[PDB]
């Protein structure tokens, strides 16, 4: 959803 | 949704 | 939705 | 929707 790279 | 690269 | 590269 | 490159 917030940040990361793939998904979230 | 916010940030990241793919999806979110 | 906001930022990222693909989708979101 | 806002920013990114493809979609969003």
């Amino acid at each position: 959803v917030v940040g990361g790279v793939v998904g979230g």
